[PDB]
């Protein structure tokens, strides 16, 4: 499976941030 970027985003949105995928995993970004 791919990284769930379309849900990673909604998760970082709860912190007021953007979401981003690196390799197979999720992080948040200041963008």
């Amino acid at each position: 499976a791919f990284c769930n970027l379309r849900r990673c985003e909604l998760s970082c949105r709860s912190l007021g941030l953007l979401g981003e995928c690196i390799g197979e995993e999720c992080k948040c970004v200041p963008y």
